[PDB]
């Protein structure tokens, strides 16, 4: 099953990529990247978790506003453009040999108003 997760945002409003993992073995780090998740961490990296907290942003546009040390590590690119099409890829590192948590995103975000 080679799928990825569709995301579906409209222009002017912030689109959300939900990425969650259950923190039953404790926290965790996590990445976000542009592209699609590929074997050692994030390509085209956007965002770097400590655990608790974002320890890294590539720009003000994107960040996690769920409760991180929850489990919660959604992206959410603050007034998406059509720009923002795509994909992206969020990693959760959890224990383990060569056995991250990895999960792709397809967005599109599209003018809601099309004119008359």
């Amino acid at each position: 099953m080679d799928s990825y997760v569709e995301v579906k945002g409209v222009v002017g409003h912030p689109v959300t990529l939900p990425c969650t993992y259950s923190t039953y073995r404790g926290i965790t780090t996590t990445c976000w990247g542009r592209g699609q998740c590929p074997s050692s961490a994030c390509q085209n990296t956007l965002i770097w978790t400590n655990g608790h907290r974002v320890t890294y942003q590539k720009s003000s546009r994107y960040n996690l506003k769920g409760h991180i040390s929850e489990g919660d590590v959604s992206l959410t690119i603050e007034n998406s453009v059509e720009s923002d099409s795509g994909l992206y890829c969020c990693r959760v590192e959890i224990p383990g040999w060569f056995n991250d948590q990895k999960v792709t995103f397809s967005l599109q975000v599209k003018p809601e108003l099309v004119p008359r």
